[PDB]
DNA sequence: TCAGTGTCCGATAATTTAT
DNA sequence: TTATCGGACACTG
DNA sequence: TCAGTGTCCGATAATTTAT
DNA sequence: TTATCGGACACTG
DNA sequence: TCAGTGTCCGATAATTTAT
DNA sequence: TTATCGGACACTG
DNA sequence: TCAGTGTCCGATAATTTAT
DNA sequence: TTATCGGACACTG
């Protein structure tokens, strides 16, 4: 009975296609999938909240890998428990377990917290390797896309600030920031 | 600061045997907290108290890990709270603290594999019982009143009230006895 | 073909309570095997037998998983043997068989986390004992002979042999008694 | 006291350099490392057998990740047990555990068999994705590096077979194989 | 003193499949 | 997994 | 011929710590 | 682990 | 009827670090 | 994490 | 004023299955 | 889980 597929992304890319094509592949219907994209912190995975609602006693959700049904373990279990309360299991295709039975769920918890700990360590590296470049004089973030030499030229040549922002189609504040910064 | 939390769910006084295990692990009595649990989830008021009277640099001891939580989802919440509060929990018998970031992993595995085996017991108990039940095993409180007496009075045609007075027993009982034994 | 292996290491007859658990799980007595273990690692001769009398398509039942192996390294060898022999093991109480390829994983985790807790008990027992020992607890067999008797004879100057004859006790004992109680 | 580093490879490449530079990095001495390369099935990881021998009670071995101290779990434990018998622990740098104590070893066993099961599944895919290409008419293995059209030309033009292999500096058998195959 | 022919095979080489 | 090198081994001149 | 003294030790039974 | 048991062994009378 | 100036800030954009 | 856009908000003409 | 009949039920105590 | 207890409630005399 009823077979629903969930998918997700966080790489902020079209990585999405491979996932959904694995669901449909393993016998899902296009009219039974739901997806969520990464917006930021608050991003309340809207689609999933809907999923919860249109599934009934004797359904199964398919998920590609594990870390697609929510981020950290705490959520993962609650999330699972929510489903198990409506009477619904989850197959994880690649990882091979199912929220089908007692013994499974455990494996999901174990398997989870193995990584949520393996995660916390990749950071400690990705971070350290980030900071090491910082003090080594590496430039971070968005590239200065304004001709700042050209705007310093305006103010020094005593002229109204708003007028300036009206001549390059830019924000007013920015012009104040630019100069209030570079003196 | 050295704190000890304890718990007992058998509705027993096994508490005094657990609290010693920490009293002997260095914890002073002013800094121990307990909980009798007897029907709900809000009965962790003794912990509710601890959960506040602690500060950064403290450590709380618990005998076995399965006393602190219940289901692993409660477990992690409990850890997590204390965690970013700045306290650590150390499990005496089991031999882990949440000190290391890798402690936490164990603390989760170690339990979700218990919580598995715990749920198995339940499933395996109900059936073990249900089995016994049908096989002929009498249940609950032992019948204590001499029932063959009360019936005798009634079959001898005697108003109910009288009967409950001449054995100093409850009237409902009389009625129950005879309402049941027919 | 439905096979059941069993084991008991307490040096007890708890065997008959385990063997029933499979006799009642469908296994016929012709197809059950046991082992008393009492001092070595070669005493799995009852399994040595099973390990051969089985073929492809069979299944062996075991009550709890920790009866089949000892340390997890033995566990996996045992599984592995049966595995590429074509038989499967199903753990009654625990509720896993080595049937699925993912069963095997559990069977390993499930145990290495036991084998942990098992080793902890040992460490925690030795100390619990050693503790008691020094605190004043007498150990081993209870002294049964009336020692105050034997000494009386000797302090009364009586050849040892006589003494062991007039209580029908061992001569070494006499000597031991008096060699000890001075 | 004494700190020994083990490293290993199997990708049959110079992947080796990154590993050893992580050992030396985490405080090892060049004169305390040992390495093994992948030869095939029998490859008895010679270096490691030597390692076992020159370490004593109160040493520690460093290993980059986990799957470098032997392949499958069964070995992994035996291997470990061998060391623990001489009284020697193992730190695994990236994975973060140590054969230091009871509770660790377990984690190593768990952590191991999680993957040795996750391994067995990658195969089932890498295999299926291999076979799918097979029937789809994909050509497998070593490329035919002989001018076979030129050797068929020799035999059909009735000439001694050995002579042939003496004119292209090739193996005799090959010439028989070539023709005994392509007719 | 070897001399060439036709099989069958372990050992290396060069490739390919998907994480 | 498929392609080549070297050879050992049985015949036959 | 056989009787006793005293030290040691392998083979059982008895008991214990802790779940 | 300790207790008790037969029973071997080396001297002694 | 707005009219321009100088701060301080949430929301998006475009980047970078190492598995 | 750093750069830009839009604005709301307090003054001042 | 007050006495009895009979049904229900919340509040304790008593007991049990299984480790 | 069942047993026993006081004690409320609706009728009845």
């Amino acid at each position: 009975m009823a077979l629903f597929g969930y998918a997700r992304v966080s790489t902020s890319q079209q990585s999405l296609d491979i996932q959904v094509r694995a669901l449909k592949d393993a016998g899902v219907k296009a009219n039974r999938i739901f997806t969520d994209k990464a917006s930021g912190s608050s991003s309340d995975r809207k689609g999933l909240d809907l999923l919860r609602m249109k599934v009934k006693e004797g359904d199964v959700i398919l998920v590609k890998k594990l870390d697609r049904l929510g981020r950290d373990t705490a959520d993962m279990i609650q999330l699972i428990k929510e489903f198990d309360a409506q009477g619904v299991s989850i197959r994880f295709i690649d990882d091979g377990i199912s929220t089908d039975s007692y013994i499974g769920k455990m494996v999901v918890t174990i398997l989870s917290a193995v990584a949520q700990a393996e995660r916390q360590r990749i950071l400690q590296r990705t971070n350290e390797g980030r900071q090491e470049a910082m003090a080594k004089g590496v430039v971070f973030g968005r590239k200065r896309k304004i001709d700042r030499d050209a705007v310093l030229n305006m103010w020094q040549q005593g002229l109204g600030a708003s007028h300036i922002s009206k001549t390059m189609n830019i924000a007013r504040s920015t012009v104040y920031k630019v100069i209030n910064e570079s003196n």
